[PDB]
């Protein structure tokens, strides 16, 4: 019947205080919760944003229990919207990256995660890349740290096409169940 992913947010730590359960994406949770300092993910993987309309800091949460915001690496207890991340399987995920924009310059192809792009490819920035899988994550600082950007399965010709204000990207990882 109504089978699906589910996430629960609690206003206080240790799952105490008012609680709210969500089974689908929510663009504005401010009317049901004024703050969230702990979260429980019962099933599925979700993306949470600090401000409504999927804006502000974004964090990916896999299934699991987080008795406190620091357990989710939250910067604070502010969350205005959340969306369910769909994972795509199929076979072998492969990615191609180009040194210049519009798929120009030297190209490198790899099927593994990259902790440091400069150490692996000797590149300080990335301006274009072709990924065909489904959902991929890019991070602004090495070791998967800093602001993260979620890529889908479309054709990105400019860095701004990934929602980034600068072509700076230092690491990336594939999402898997």
């Amino acid at each position: 019947s109504k089978t699906g992913g589910k996430i629960s947010f609690y206003e206080d730590r240790n799952f105490q205080g008012r609680r709210y359960d969500c089974d689908c994406d929510c663009a504005d949770f401010r009317s049901y919760l004024s703050r969230c300092n702990s979260i429980r993910v019962e099933g599925g993987t979700w993306a949470v944003y600090e401000r409504p309309n999927f804006s502000g800091h974004m964090y990916i949460l896999p299934q699991g229990e987080y008795p406190e915001y620091q357990r989710w690496m939250g910067l604070n207890d502010r969350l205005g919207s959340c969306r369910a991340v769909h994972l795509s399987s199929g076979g072998q995920a492969k990615i191609q990256v180009f040194e210049k924009g519009d798929f120009n310059g030297q190209m490198y192809e790899t099927t593994e995660d990259c902790p440091s792009i400069m150490e692996q490819f000797h590149l300080r920035e990335i301006h274009s890349c072709k990924v065909v899988e489904g959902t991929w994550i890019f991070y602004e600082l090495p070791n998967y740290r800093g602001r993260q950007y979620l890529l889908d399965k479309k054709e990105y010709r400019k860095p701004v096409d990934w929602g980034a204000a600068s072509p700076a990207i230092q690491s990336f990882r594939r999402i898997v169940e």
